[PDB]
C-alpha cells in the first residue's frame, strides 16, 4: 500500500524533509552528480542500468550523466512540493514508478539509493534524524515499484 | 543545433519565460491540467498517445492524468532554471528529448504544444509576446527531436 508507507510521512519528517531540502536542493547540479557517483561508488552492480550515459566515472565531466543528474533533482522537488496533499503525493509518485518498472527496477534496487543519500546529506551536516526522513520518502516509492 | 537554438534566448526573451513563469509555474496542478486539456480539446488525434492515462475526459478526477500534468509542469521548471548556462540547458533538454525519441514524437508533433500555452497564458494576461518567447523554448526541444 502506497497510502498506509504516506502515511508515515508525519509533521516532523515532513519538516525535517523541507529543511534538509533547503540546502541539497540549492545546488541540483553539484548534489545531483554528488548522489549518482557515490550509487556508482558504492553500488558497481547498477552501472548496468546506465550504460546509454557512457562513462559515468567522469563525473561532472560527462554531459549525458550532468543531465540525468540535474533532471533527477527535480524529480525530488516534486516531492517535496507534494507533502502537504498526500492524494497528489500518491499520484506524481505512481506516474514516476512507470518509467523505473519499465526498467524492471524493483523495491530491493530502487532502495539502494538510501546509502548515496545519507552520505551526500552527511557531507553538507545533516546526520541520521535527516537521513532516516528520506528513507521513509524513499519508501513510499518502492510501495510503488 | 540544440546549441544554437539555445542562442534564440536573448535576455528579453529569458526576461519574459521567468516573469511569465513565476505566475503560471505557482499553481502546477491547476495549469498543468490546463493545458493537457486544452491540449486533447484542440488536438483530439494526441489523445492516442496517452492511452495509458485512463479516461483523460475526466480532467483533475483523473489521478494519473493530474499526476502527468503535475511532473509535466517541473520539466518546464527545470528549463527555466537552466536559462542562463546553455550548457546545462542542453544536456537537460537531450535527457528529456530521450524518452520524446523513443515515444515517435516529431519536432511537428512536440509543437502542438504551442496552442495549449499560448491559451494559458492568455488565461493569465500574458499576450503574443509571451507566448512568442515560449514558442522560441519549445523551439529548443524541437530541435533536438
Ligand atoms: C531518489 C532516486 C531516484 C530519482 C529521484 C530518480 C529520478 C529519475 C528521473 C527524473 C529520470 C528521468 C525520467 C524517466 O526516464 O523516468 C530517471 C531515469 C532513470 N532512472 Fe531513476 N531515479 C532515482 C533512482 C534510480 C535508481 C536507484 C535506479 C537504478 C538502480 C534508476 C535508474 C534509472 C534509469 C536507468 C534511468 C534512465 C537514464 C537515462 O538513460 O538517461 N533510478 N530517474
Ligand atoms: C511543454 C511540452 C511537454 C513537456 C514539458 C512534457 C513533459 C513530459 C514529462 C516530464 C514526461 C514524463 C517522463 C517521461 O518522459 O517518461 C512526459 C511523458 C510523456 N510525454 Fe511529454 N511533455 C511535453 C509535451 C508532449 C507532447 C506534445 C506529447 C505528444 C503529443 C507528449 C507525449 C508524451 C507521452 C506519450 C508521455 C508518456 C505518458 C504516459 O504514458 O505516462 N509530450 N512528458
Amino acid at each position: 500500500s502506497v497510502y498506509d508507507a504516506a502515511a508515515q510521512l508525519t509533521a516532523d519528517v515532513k519538516k525535517d524533509l523541507r529543511d534538509s531540502w533547503k540546502v541539497i536542493g540549492s545546488d541540483k547540479k553539484g548534489n545531483g552528480v554528488a548522489l549518482m557517483t557515490t550509487l556508482f561508488a558504492d553500488n558497481q552492480e547498477t552501472i548496468g542500468y546506465f550504460k546509454r550515459l557512457g562513462n559515468v566515472s567522469q563525473g561532472m565531466a560527462n554531459d549525458k550523466l550532468r543531465g540525468h543528474s540535474i533532471t533527477l533533482m527535480y524529480a525530488l522537488q516534486n516531492f517535496i512540493d507534494q507533502l502537504d496533499n498526500p492524494d497528489d503525493l500518491v499520484c506524481v509518485v505512481e506516474k514516476f514508478a512507470v518509467n523505473h518498472i519499465t526498467r524492471k527496477i524493483s523495491a530491493a534496487e530502487f532502495g539502494k539509493i538510501n546509502g548515496p543519500i545519507k552520505k551526500v546529506l552527511a557531507s553538507k551536516n545533516f546526520g541520521d534524524k535527516y537521513a532516516n526522513a528520506w528513507a521513509k520518502l524513499v519508501a513510499v516509492v518502492q510501495a510503488a515499484l
